[PDB]
């Protein structure tokens, strides 16, 4: 069966909860954690042998951190959110990429630059300097929007599939 650990960070506000929920319970949801700092659950077989996904999702309230820091030492896959509207997420990328590298203290993750509400808010972030942005780190750009499922599935889909030829 095997487990593997997404661990989740990208901007606060790009939809990365309503993002895991879906592929889980299925519903677009405008906020079921606006502050829970729970960790999300759903098994499923990726064409392997029913590897179990445990998603795992931030909060922001507090500013103390702690289980962030064990959280980058003990998860491996990690899927960079990134809204492609207001752009401040892939400023929040160029530098959640580098703490990552702290905790490894190494430059070889299996991260997944995945940029979420690309449903709406003219495209402030083209795919092309987005495209020179991830391919310097060798990491899968893909695209993504909740509000209608579209990319969800090669952004958990590519993510095991990193972490497991890995
Ligand atoms: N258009 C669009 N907006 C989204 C999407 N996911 C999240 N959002 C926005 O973020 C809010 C949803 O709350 P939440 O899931 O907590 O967002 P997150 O905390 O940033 O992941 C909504 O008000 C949406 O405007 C998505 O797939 N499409
Ligand atoms: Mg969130």
């Amino acid at each position: 069966m095997t487990e593997y650990k997404l661990v989740v960070v990208g901007a606060g506000g790009v939809g990365k909860s309503a993002l895991t929920i879906q592929l889980i319970q299925n519903h677009f949801v405008d906020e079921y954690d606006p502050t829970i700092e729970d960790s999300y659950r759903k098994q499923v077989v990726i064409d392997g042998e029913t590897c179990l996904l445990d998603i795992l999702d931030t909060a922001g309230q507090e500013e103390y951190s702690a289980m962030r820091d064990q959280y980058m030492r003990t998860g491996e896959g990690f899927l960079c959110v990134f809204a492609i509207n207001n752009t401040k997420s892939f400023e929040d990328i160029h530098q959640y990429r580098e703490q990552i590298k702290r905790v490894k203290d190494s430059d070889d993750v299996p991260m997944v630059l995945v940029g979420n509400k690309c449903d709406l808010a003219a495209r402030t972030v083209e795919s092309r300097q987005a495209q020179d942005l991830a391919r310097s780190y060798g990491i899968p750009y893909i695209e993504t929007s909740a509000k209608t499922r579209q990319g969800v599935e090669d952004a958990f889909y590519t993510l095991v599939r990193e972490i497991r030829q890995h």
